[PDB]
């Protein structure tokens, strides 16, 4: 009531029209909130027992008297009246707003408001109303089976009163709804008041929106708007008896098998036979081309070369050149080059080698190092030859073995010269004992390092030299000691079509990369000699991939010396590492194709050998398909040759064994012993091929992927593309168009038998797998139904973030005719700019669905990394694909645990469980039925097969999904959606294929047209495009294609499964992704196959012609058939890429891996060095660093991660100059040092893996800030503040750009905008609005930060912005040439940073913000900035890093398991919040004004009905936690980030058990460190679970405690209560099952506990053990040296003291001389005996305690005294230890060895025990103990807790509900509730003194009176039943004083006044009598013994004074109103009073 006034005071203050939307939403939900509350409170006053809170259904009936097993049965159950899926236990949890119990009848009255009353009725109905009878019904058998004494019945009721309450008399009539009605009206004019005076007027349409929905409901939504009615398919009749006739015909005659058997034999004769084609049609060579580029030669350790050394070269070098003879045009032309360049004018010398901004041009130099040769100055052969180069097939004989020897001869002299040395954070830890020992230190020395070193200067220098400017003048420079020796040439400049840069290479002859037949010439000065080589040409990406040729190949080492440790178990041995590296160089340097398509065969070869059947002949035919041509691919092709004989010569042995698969013993067939796998560099050899396979495609990565995208290639593509549409036509041509659209029909194939041909489906095949498909998915209905209502039909198209995202997608036609490629952001603003409206998915296709789907191959320039796949396509065929593709993923998810496996992580149960039936059916036998019962024994073997049957193929009708889709059972109740699928698939049959500009202009730009290209010239008319009918061109077209094979399998298991009866046979599969594994089932004869074959003869003979394909080798015709019936629906097994097994524990390893690394983390490795984004230093360290961390997912160990993050480093650090030595180095400028500045302005970084793979990416900045400010605070350095002022220039820096961010891309601190390459056109759209519109546009509708919006108006807007973003246009031209080699340059010198908005070099920056750091002063704003950023913003990330800070490793020696790699998610942290809709929604919701942006939050959030209160909410905790305010956009956007839910779908490679939580993942990668050892995380071993455990472990302790304290019995009690899981029982169980987690005050007591339930002793001897122990355990890689020279030891000591569980981790910095001994023991002897071990390891190596006497020390300390040893802060003067830190985490529990002599004492609740018999008594442990953060109020009751106590009963259960229970435990007050406390009076119970008030009454008045006719740390409750009893009244309060007089007035006014007499004492309320036993405790004691003279008193006063009952008080608590009111309720009146 009083909350009605004080809102409207509170609201009277505002001022008309000034709130904002937001308050007056909160306003009115307070108001509504407490009008229901008036109405709530008159019928909880009037009616309702329950008169303070609601409470629960449970609650209630537990309250009614039914024991608590009946409704743990009944919560299992669901409700059958309502099929959305109700659980009854939800349904329990849920209040009714009142209840009242009479009996066994139960009323439920739920209150309600509404101006339409009938809605709320029915609405309510709906709801409660049936469960309620459900409920009734099963309670009503319940007590049919005698548990019940009567029935139970409900009797709900509704109320709903009309808004301004008219019906509130008939609803409930009273005697004051007056009043009520009075408020109702008051409020809602309030209400009125309020939404028409009190908002702004532009925010009136948004406040009206958010009420239409808030507190309206009124407007309907016009269905689905409808949708529309296509024709559908009208269902054929085709029977399975048909098909199987079929097969019956077909399986009766030979059958080829597709595949062949991998013999040595053979695939040694398949290279034999390809040879002598290939070398046949190519025409034959004999002069190896050309393979090295630059080619070097070393002999001596290289130093990196500098402007400075370079001078002094280049002039010896030209010293030498000069006087050699020139022979040959080459040396003729570096002959005059060199003449010229030593003959220069000093100015021009000068000039040369000069910055570019003090670079002053000569007559003779034009740009910085470069000159210029004129024609007067060279010579006419060089003239001419000049003249040649400007103005301008065969393959060797690989069959000779002369040419292979000498390719093998010169490549292997080549990798001998390589291998040749030359004659010169925790994580660090283990990278300088394990990687750099064996890997960097060991190549340190090779001629591979020291040469890729060299040819990082030779590739800097032309990377120079191929700038626009420099390209048209020559250039000379030199390298180390002027023995190399580059000669650049006047290539041309970027342009297009290739920077052809052409240079020559003069060296020195010498070990290294000299092939001395390809040279030019080699000129000899007589002591050495001089190899020229020719002119070399190279472009942009062959000049990237060199130029990072030595961090490709080292990175490349890396991982293979990852896998091989993984393989082997040990490090590589010095020989193997030094010839891997030395092979991934040379094949890094030599960026070819041939090669890089021999290796990407080479991952599908070594499967294919290894394998007992597989079609290998297809592969290796692959391998002979471009000509050979230089040495180096004859050499790789002979090393294959060799390695693959030798491994298929292993299968000629395949002996029979058994391992154990998942939890089976199960046979093999696998090559153990002698199948050792080769390996294809080294000597070494594999155990597993898993690791061949693994180097086979680091080889294959290290290739760029600029080689891939090559003109051949896109004319083998668009051929490929173009010849199977032209077959298409063949057969549109052969047989009817309708025929092979629609679907050729049985009796047609078993007529012509020619039809079972791919692109050719048989309709009865399709309808009959979809009806097989629909067997299983009939018992799924509702699930499916509910899954395709939840893809969003009905959401805006454009809105969702994959239409708007940066994919490919073709465009426009232009007007030439060939066909944009333009990206799907643009094709969303380009319908939008033409559309007026947003359209709904299934809208969108209605406006085009006559537009025929066009598509066309990707560009590759302007190909982007979010663009997977090869072909694009227009918006109408994207809307077209993503209906289907929706479709059949909502259909194809609900048998993703069978068949497919979509999620769940990554989920293999559908595969792993497929091989369960498998194993389980193998391990048995069959018994085949001859005639009686005499059978045949038949052994039961299984046959794996492997191939990739969902993959697109080029030809691939898709007209059979028509078919297919409408027979599928969706379960929806009409056809509608079915039919818009059946649609969408009749409008992507017909493409328009537009061919490319490149091959257009390629194929008009050639002399020869051969046949082979003419006809793909005929398909297209117009020379521009062409119709392709059939194939979808790769669209995503990929669940509905898995079901498609699904259904056609499961079709095949049915055929099969008829076809033979007798037979066993058992087929089981499952699919992924693009890979399946079929597992057949056959039989074999266990004889010698005489029976069988004469049973299957007899079977020929019957009649049954189908058994002649099940006379041998079953497996081949299963497979025959299974083939057969997939490509009945034009699925073709693909013959090369297949993989017959026998069931090898290898191939399901593989396959299983396989389904987990979806990526090899090569690829991310190598792309990281490559491609970096350009937009900087702080975003390309960024970028790199963040790939980096990408490869630490997919399995990369944290030790290759690193390596590969600091190759990176040192990278970026070149391009800017950022690192120490160099120009840009800020400590040059700055007054910090180089770690100590921000990352923007060119720090250091972070520069570790664990940092960088849980924190962030820019967590270098946030440590400064905190480091800062901390300091800053606490001192005034002026360092820090120096950096503060550093840190407040970058933000300036940062503000003066334009409005961009959203939530996610908050970029705080600051940003130097560097130069951004700005694309020479600008991309269509993205200048629609002025950039001064978008930024005041964002600055204005802030919410479109966090929601995307919905509406044309105001999405428009959001994609031009999006567009102008430096991340996106600069991603969108990627791979445009411009671009990459603008990143290539040297941005060192130029002026690419901008200041004040002028471009300056970084020089300028950094002198800037030094003088603005050196006049930078605090002050309040910028202090509460940063202070709130690092304390709140940057809050979820310095989690991670001080988490990664406290955990200790430690390398326990032994050898690491390698398990399985399933794939985990990295959740960030996986809650439960207590705000819903998400904080983008919440937020976004806050600045909100526009009517729109209330239409697209409300829309976008999920639980809109809610919103307003999340922000309620989100408010109290920022102000109560953080103490903050949100009422400004500034503080939301600082701590949007603290909030906001990360979101991440980040997935982890891990190995292993291990959880999906992020602590886990971060502690699997911490024990992965190291790869040959063993780590042992110490802290917690692990720290919701733990915590949890805790509770209920103290609440055990806690109840065993009292139990036994008060004798009840606790043995039933643990298992009938229960706590969010399991009973007390079953928490014992886990406790024993898992193990106690260690506690300081609780194991003491959860060990007596466990030993006197249980029986287990395991927990009272395990603490026994922390009594005193030893075995002190080293580390392996900070092991102390012992030396006898000084007689002590020397080095980082680190070992752990263990004492029982209790460890202390000591360890000694050296060089400091100190040591942190961190502990977790906490107790005198154990700590005594922790020092002495201690002090004897300290002095040993020598050394002492940093001892010191401090009188007390403020913090924790382990102070001395005379007693002992004791932590904490000490007052007691004495002297005090020092580094003593107790760290009570590293507590990690270990089995333990030796038993003790223990007894125990008062029932269990003491333990005393003794090391042994020798040892003295000792008192172990003991109960007498306070635990603290103890939750009662969770627990509950199972099971009837029966309490006989004192001889007396009581019935606890309601109270655990009541949650009382824990007062009752400590005697504490509390108010029972009515129905409970009638409840505990379920036994009669009655008040003692009520007798002799009876009597009392009686003498007084005779004839009205009574009817009582049918009658530390230790708590005990002495107090009998009176305390519960009590809980009403408040004991002696009522005191021993009494008035007579009083008593005897009330006693005579009340006897006088009432009927005692009407109805017994027994037939009351229990609460009630309560309350009047209260009211008349102790009153007749006073008055009886004088009554007889008492009372004439007291008659006196009545005829002397008049007294009234107003004026008596009884003794001193008189309560008229209460003991009236309650008398009222519990006896009527006088019934002659009544009349009056």
């Amino acid at each position: 009531m009083d909350k009605y006034r004080e809102i409207h005071n509170k609201l009277k203050e505002f001022s008309p029209g000034t709130l904002t939307a937001v308050e007056c939403i909160d306003y009115l939900d307070r108001l509504y909130a407490v009008r229901h509350d008036i109405v709530d409170q008159m019928i909880k006053h009037d009616w309702s027992d329950n008169k303070d809170s609601e409470e629960a259904i449970g609650k209630v009936l537990l309250f009614a008297g039914v024991p608590s097993n009946i409704i743990t049965a009944l919560e299992k159950k669901i409700i059958p009246n309502h099929p959305t899926g109700k659980s009854l236990k939800a349904f329990f949890k849920m209040t009714p707003a009142n209840y009242k119990i009479s009996g066994t009848t139960i009323e439920f009255v739920e209150v309600t408001v509404t101006a339409d009353v009938d809605k709320g009725i029915r609405e309510k109905k709906l709801k409660y109303e049936a469960g309620l009878t459900y409920i009734e019904q099963e309670l009503h058998k319940f007590f049919l089976k005698g548990e019940i004494p009567q029935p139970y019945k409900i009797t709900f009721n509704v109320v709903a009163v009309r808004t301004d309450g008219s019906n509130i008399t008939t609803q409930w009539p009273s005697r004051r709804n007056d009043g009520v009605v009075q408020y109702m009206r008051l409020v809602q004019a309030e209400i009125s008041y309020v939404r028409e005076h009190l908002i702004k007027t532009e925010e009136r349409a948004a406040l009206e929106a958010m009420f239409n929905l808030k507190f309206n409901i009124s407007t309907h939504k016009s269905q689905p708007y409808y949708i529309p009615d296509y024709k559908g398919m009208e269902p054929i009749g085709a029977n399975i008896e048909d098909l199987v006739d079929y097969s019956k015909d077909w399986l009766s005659r030979a059958r080829n098998f597709s595949f062949f058997e991998v013999k040595g034999t053979a695939v040694f004769e398949c290279f034999n036979s390809n040879e002598a084609n290939h070398c046949q049609r190519y025409p034959m060579s004999r002069k190896p081309r050309n393979f090295l580029l630059i080619q070097c030669s070393l002999i001596t350790s290289y130093k990196p070369a500098t402007t400075l050394s370079d001078q002094i070269d280049s002039r010896r070098a030209c010293s030498y050149i000069l006087n050699l003879i020139p022979d040959t045009p080459a040396s003729y032309l570096i002959h005059d080059m060199a003449y010229r360049y030593i003959n220069l004018t000093r100015e021009d010398m000068i000039n040369y080698y000069a910055p570019r901004i003090q670079f002053k041009q000569t007559q003779n130099v034009r740009e910085p190092g470069t000159f210029k040769l004129t024609s007067s100055m060279l010579r006419a052969e060089s003239k001419a030859m000049l003249d040649l180069l400007n103005n301008h097939i065969e393959s060797l004989n690989i069959a000779s073995h002369i040419v292979q020897s000498e390719s093998v001869s010169l490549i292997t002299k080549i990798l001998s010269d390589l291998e040749l040395n030359i004659t010169e954070t925790v994580l660090d830890k283990f990278f300088q004992n394990e990687t750099q020992k064996y890997l960097i230190d060991v190549l340190k020395k090779t001629t591979a390092w020291h040469i890729g070193h060299l040819i990082r200067d030779i590739t800097e220098s032309l990377i120079a030299h191929s700038g626009l400017k420099r390209s048209k003048y020559w250039s000379l420079h030199s390298y180390n000691n002027g023995n190399v020796i580059l000669f650049i040439l006047p290539s041309k400049s970027l342009e297009v079509a290739g920077s052809f840069i052409r240079f020559i290479t003069v060296f020195r002859i010498g070990p290294g990369l000299v092939d001395k037949d390809n040279l030019d010439t080699i000129l000899i000065d007589g002591d050495s000699q001089w190899g020229v080589s020719k002119v070399m040409s190279i472009d942009l990406n062959r000049l990237l991939a060199l130029n990072i040729a030595f961090e490709k190949a080292l990175i490349a080492t890396a991982t293979w010396f990852q896998y091989y440790t993984e393989d082997q178990g040990q490090f590589p041995l010095q020989y193997a590492i030094r010839s891997v590296f030395a092979n991934h160089f040379l094949l890094a340097i030599c960026q070819k194709m041939k090669l890089c398509a021999i290796f990407d065969n080479l991952r599908y070869l070594i499967p294919a050998v290894t394998s007992l059947y597989s079609g290998f002949p297809s592969l290796i035919e692959k391998l002979f398909e471009r000509p050979f041509k230089s040495s180096l691919e004859v050499y790789i092709y002979y090393n294959i040759k060799s390695l693959l004989v030798a491994l298929a010569q292993n299968n000629k042995a395949r002996f029979y064994s058994k391992v154990k698969l998942l939890g089976l013993t199960v046979d093999q067939s696998t090559v153990g012993a002698s199948g050792v796998y080769p390996s294809f560099m080294s000597r070494i050899v594999y155990k597993h091929y898993r690791s061949l396979i693994s180097e086979v495609t680091t080889c294959f990565f290290l290739f760029e992927k600029g080689l891939h995208g090559n003109m051949n290639e896109e004319a083998k593509i668009h051929l490929e593309t173009v010849e199977w549409a032209l077959k298409f036509r063949e057969k549109e041509e052969k047989y009817g168009e309708s025929l092979v659209e629609n679907g050729y029909m049985m009796w047609e194939l078993r007529a012509n038998a020619e039809l079972a041909e791919q692109q050719l489906y048989c309709q009865d095949a399709i309808e009959l797998a979809a009806i097989e498909l629909n067997k299983v998915l009939a018992t799924k209905s509702s699930v499916v139904a509910n899954s395709i209502l939840s893809k969003n039909w009905e959401e805006p198209y454009f809105s969702q973030t994959r239409n708007i995202s940066l994919k490919g997608m073709s465009g426009q036609v232009q007007e030439d005719g060939h066909l944009s490629s333009s990206v799907t952001i643009i094709e969303a603003i380009r319908y939008l700019s033409n559309s007026r409206h947003n359209p709904s998915l299934l809208k969108l296709y209605e406006e085009t669905r006559e537009q025929k789907a066009m598509a066309r191959i990707v560009r590759k320039y302007q190909r982007t990394e979010a663009d997977r796949g090869f072909f694009i396509t227009t918006l109408p065929t994207r809307c077209r694909l993503e209906i289907i593709e929706d479709y059949y993923d909502a259909i194809a998810k609900n048998i993703s645990e069978e068949y497919i496996s979509y999620g769940g992580e990554k989920k293999i149960l559908a595969i792993q469980g497929a091989l369960e039936k498998a194993l389980r059916w193998a391990s048995g036998e069959s018994f085949i039925e001859l005639s009686n019962h005499k059978f045949i024994r038949m052994k039961r073997k299984l046959m794996y097969v492997s191939a990739d049957a969902t993959k697109w193929s080029p030809g691939d009708n898709s007209a059979k999904f028509r078919r297919f889709t409408s027979m599928l059972h969706n379960g929806l109740p009409n056809n509608k959606l079915k039919n818009c699928v059946i649609d969408a698939l009749k409008q992507v049959y017909k493409t328009d294929f537009f061919m490319s500009r490149k091959l257009r202009n390629y194929i008009d730009s050639m002399e020869s047209l051969d046949p082979h290209i003419k006809q793909f010239l005929d398909f297209f008319p117009d020379g521009h495009h062409g119709e392709v009918k059939g194939n979808w061109l790769q669209g995503n077209l990929n669940k509905c294609s898995s079901l498609f094979g699904v259904a056609m399998s499961l079709l095949f298991k049915q055929v099969w499964t008829n076809l033979f009866p007798e037979l066993d046979c058992f087929f089981e599969f499952a699919h992924h992704s693009d890979d399946a594994l079929f597992i057949y089932g056959y039989l074999e004869p266990v004889d010698d196959g005489t029976d069988w074959f004469l049973f299957v003869s007899q079977q020929i003979q019957a009649g049954h012609l189908h058994w002649f394909s099940v006379n041998t080798e079953m497996w081949k015709s299963m497979f025959n058939l299974h083939e057969h019936i997939l490509l009945l629906g034009s699925i073709k097994i693909s013959p090369k890429k297949t993989t017959v097994s026998p069931t090898n524990a290898e191939f399901l390893s593989t396959f299983f891996e396989g389904c987990a690394v979806s990526i090899p983390f090569v690829k991310i490795l190598l792309g990281s060095l490559s491609d970096l984004p350009g937009l900087g230093y702080f975003d390309d360290l960024a970028a790199a660093q963040s790939r980096c961390v990408k490869a630490l997912d997919l399995g990369a160990s944290p030790q290759v991660a690193q390596l590969a993050v600091a190759l990176c480093t040192s990278k970026v650090e070149r391009l800017y100059g950022t690192a120490p030595g160099m120009v840009n180095h800020p400590a040059a400028y700055l007054q910090v040092k180089h770690t100590d500045t921000p990352i923007p302005l060119g720090g250091n970084g972070a520069m570790s893996i664990m940092e960088l793979a849980t924190a962030g990416i820019g967590m270098s900045d946030k440590n400064l800030l905190k480091r800062a400010l901390l300091g800053y605070s606490h001192k005034r350095q002026k360092s820090m503040l120096y950096i503060l002022g550093l840190f407040k220039f970058l933000m300036k820096l940062s503000d003066e750009t334009f409005q961009h961010e959203r939530l996610g891309q908050f970029s705080f601190i600051g940003k130097v905008q560097w130069k951004i390459f700005t694309p020479k056109s600008e991309f269509e759209f993205a200048d629609m609005y002025t950039s001064k519109f978008l930024e005041l546009w964002s600055s204005q509708h802030v919410t479109y930060d966090y929601i995307i919006p919905k509406g044309r108006d105001n999405l428009l807007i959001y994609l031009v912005r999006k567009l102008n973003d430096p991340s996106i246009v600069t991603a969108m031209t990627m791979q445009s040439p411009l671009q990459l080699r603008f990143r290539m340059q040297a941005k060192q010198h130029m002026k690419v940073c901008r200041l004040d908005g002028e471009w300056v070099t970084f020089r300028e920056v950094l002198a800037a913000a030094n003088s603005f750091a050196e006049n930078y002063s605090a002050t309040s704003q910028d202090m509460d900035l940063f202070q709130t950023l690092t304390s709140c913003t940057f809050s979820k990330e310095y989690a991670w890093k001080d988490f990664l800070n406290g955990i200790h490793c430690d390398v326990i020696p032994t050898k690491q398991v390698q398990r399985a790699k399933v794939a985990r998610t990295f959740t960030v942290r996986e809650k439960d919040q207590i705000i819903q809709n998400s904080i983008p929604a919440v937020i976004g919701y806050k600045f909100a004004v526009t009517v729109e942006e209330m239409s697209d939050v409300l829309d976008t959030a999920k639980f809109p009905d809610s919103l307003s209160v999340d922000l309620k909410t989100m408010k109290d905790g920022v102000y109560r936690e953080l103490g903050l305010d949100i009422s400004l956009p500034d503080v939301m956007k600082r701590i949007a980030p603290m909030l906001y839910k990360s979101s991440k779908s980040r997935v982890v490679i891990v190995q292993g058990n291990v959880e999906g939580t992020a602590e886990a993942i971060c502690r699997y990668w911490l024990k992965s460190m190291s790869l040959v050892k063993t780590i042992r995380v110490k802290p917690h071993k692990e720290v919701i679970g733990q915590q949890k455990d805790l509770a209920a472990l103290k609440l055990c302790i806690e109840v065993w405690r009292w139990c036994k304290a008060n004798s009840a019995p606790y043995r039933d009690w643990f298992q009938a209560l229960w706590f969010e899981d399991k009973t007390f029982s079953e928490w014992l169980d886990r406790f024993c099952r898992v193990g106690v987690p260690p506690i300081d005050p609780e194991i003491q007591c959860a060990a007596l506990m466990i030993a006197d339930i249980k029986g287990d002793y395991s927990v009272l001897q395990l603490q026994a053990n922390r009594r005193a122990y030893s075995g002190k355990q080293y580390d392996a890689y900070c092991v102390q040296t012992y030396n006898e020279v000084t007689k002590l030891y020397e080095g980082d000591l680190r070992v752990t003291f263990n004492f029982g569980l209790d460890c202390a981790r000591l360890e000694i910095f050296w060089d400091k001389k100190a040591y942190i001994l961190e502990t977790s023991i906490t107790q005198k002897h154990v700590l005594k005996i922790m020092m002495d071990e201690v002090s004897k390891e300290l002095i040993k190596c020598g050394m002492r305690f940093n001892t010191e006497q401090v009188q007390g020390v403020r913090h924790m300390v382990l102070f001395k005294t005379e007693s002992g040893f004791e932590w904490g802060k000490p007052n007691i003067p004495c002297i005090v230890y020092k580094n003593c830190v107790l760290r009570t985490s590293l507590r990690t529990t270990q089995a333990i060895n030796h038993k003790f002599m223990i007894t125990i004492k008062d029932d269990g609740l003491r333990a005393i025990a003794q090391h042994d018999e020798d040892s003295p008594r000792f008192l172990l442990a003991h109960a007498f103990h306070t635990i603290r953060d103890i939750r009662y109020q969770a627990v509950d009751a199972v099971s009837n807790v029966w309490f006989i106590h004192k001889g007396v009963k009581l019935y606890l259960n309601p109270i655990i509900s009541s949650g009382l229970l824990e007062n009752f435990m400590k005697n504490l007050p509390a108010a029972i509730p009515p129905a409970a406390y009638s409840l505990i009076m379920n036994r009669a119970k009655i008040s003692v003194d009520l007798f002799m008030f009876n009597d009392l009454l009686k003498l007084i008045n005779p004839r009205n009176t009574l009817d009582l006719s049918g009658l530390r740390g230790i708590v005990k409750i002495l107090e009998p039943v009176r305390l519960i009893k009590s809980w009403v009244s408040r004991g002696l309060s009522i005191e021993k004083v009494y008035s007579p007089v009083n008593i005897i007035l009330m006693s005579r006014y009340i006897s006088k006044t009432f009927n005692l007499s009407t109805k017994q004492v027994s037939l009351l309320d229990p609460y009630d009598l309560t309350e009047l036993e209260s009211i008349v405790r102790g009153w007749g004691e006073c008055v009886i013994d004088q009554f007889e003279s008492l009372d004439r008193e007291a008659q006196n006063m009545v005829v002397n004074k008049g007294i009234c009952p107003e004026d008596v008080i009884p003794d001193s608590l008189f309560s008229f109103r209460h003991t009236m009111v309650l008398l009222r309720r519990l006896f009527p009146q006088d019934s002659i009073s009544s009349f009056y």
